[PDB]
């Protein structure tokens, strides 16, 4: 039956590009898939639909008067391989809450029968900069049972993974939301692969796939498309199919073990990302 | 007469380093200052205190029962130049709202008379990666009158500048809160100064200063310090004394004119940041060439 997944991770490490490339690979294997974009920039569907910007549920609602008058056809678009795409829309600057926006989007999709239409998979594309109650809404309301965290071998992306893990610990007694694994979006940095496997081991999960950097991703991105669609023969295309294969097959759903800031520094030093701090020069004029 | 300011801007562009270097020059120049860190990392005070991490109000309250069981001395620490320091602390991951925490920290500091104590400036350091109702708390509740925006000549920094400006508009209508200027944190990107001068004009504001890239900032950072403390004769110190002098003298406080997404992208393209899109290759497979 339909699996409900979310991809969570920091901004500016290519999470949405990895999400759309994975979803493309899943359509190619013959799964029927929906992407529900929950990023405030609303950038989670452009490579499926070949568009500059999909009209969001917030925008279309606040324009049809309210969500009550909105037609599913203005909001749900089909793109590469029949993948169905919808955007939440981010909060209204200075007043909104992403928790309220995501609930509106989901409640609206249920009501119109989106979740029932032959779907194998739904992927919530969600921001993990700050893991407040708003961005955790898909977890609190038991909508994303299988979470995959995009990170990279850098402090802030790994801190965002840890905080996402703590969001999953909080809802543990409540429902069935589980961490299914980490995805490492490569930044070309030494031992990044080994850093994310070790972080996975300490979190009690797996690194499910290492996504390499390859120029073919940007060649496809400039054309508003996925690699699967642009160049089905590319080495990079086989890397997205492999990750799709491991996600379809995946049974390792856990409640993770969040680590301390001291244990995070310890992995980042051990893997050559961070240096010994020389406590001796602290507070001292030149 | 105490001036209540907020520095808003996206993460990963050096915002908190610029803020602390600005507060450090103001203290060097006779001013009594308080920094209220509002970033979830709670990174707004380390270079003032030469400290690894300042205890946050959220962490202390939860361990001490509630915020009512805290004393001022455990929360407000003084560092370089008499500069008073406080970290709100960020939301409990998965449950909390950043605004709930920032409002709890601000009521506690008023209640303990920390705003009456011979103060020239309060500076809130606020993350602008998403301008929800939470991170606008200092603006919705009339605590910050003058907002300055750190950006850089990068797409996401300037998208953040524009959403922060729309946040000011929502409250400036029916409030005294105003936009005081853009501060460019250089990334040594070509024509950055011009891009931010142009964005400032389109918004109705000024580019109050351009902060260059200088390796002497990391020399100081590495020792947990501001450049004014680490080497006042440095060229980069006068940069921070100039930005300070302009904030002290500033009388340009505006309701901004936010720009559309198209008007912003045409800026990025007019100054060589964003590439012009070739519409003829959109949707074209390699097999179609
Ligand atoms: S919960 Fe998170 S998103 Fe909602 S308002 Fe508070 S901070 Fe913003």
């Amino acid at each position: 039956a339909m699996r409900q997944c979310a991809i969570y991770g920091k901004g500016g490490i290519g999470k949405s590009t990895t999400t759309q490339n994975l979803v493309a690979a899943l359509a190619e294997m013959g799964k029927k898939v929906m992407i529900v974009g929950c990023d405030p920039k609303a950038d989670s569907t452009r490579l499926i639909l070949h568009s500059k910007a999909q009209n969001t549920i917030m925008e279309m609602a606040a324009e049809a008067g309210t969500v009550e008058d909105l037609e599913l056809e203005d909001v749900l678009k089909a793109g590469y391989g029949g993948v169905k795409c919808v955007e939440s829309g981010g909060p209204e600057p200075g007043v909104g809450c992403a928790g309220r926006g995501v609930i509106t989007a989901i409640n609206f999709l249920e009501e119109e029968g989106a979740y029932e239409d032959d779907l194998d998979f739904v992927f919530y594309d969600v921001l993990g900069d700050v893991v407040c109650g708003g961005f955790a809404m898909p977890i609190r309301e038991n909508k994303a049972q299988e979470i995959y965290i995009v990170c990279s071998g850098e402090m802030m992306a790994m801190y965002a993974a840890n905080n996402i893990s703590k969001g999953i610990v909080k809802y543990a007694n409540s429902g069935s939301v589980r961490l299914g694994g980490l995805i490492c979006n490569s930044r070309n940095t030494d031992r990044e692969d080994e850093l994310i496997i070790a972080l996975a081991n300490k979190l009690g999960t797996q690194m499910i796939h290492f996504v390499p950097r390859d120029n073919v991703v940007q060649r496809a991105e400039i054309r508003r498309m996925t690699v699967i669609e642009y160049d089905p023969k590319a080495k990079q295309a086989d890397e997205y199919r492999a990750l799709a294969r491991k996600v379809v097959d995946n049974k390792l759903l856990v409640i993770p073990n969040p680590i301390t800031m001291d244990e995070l520094e310890e992995l980042l030093m051990e893997f050559g990302i961070m240096e010994v701090e020389d406590e001796s020069i602290v507070g001292k004029t030149a």
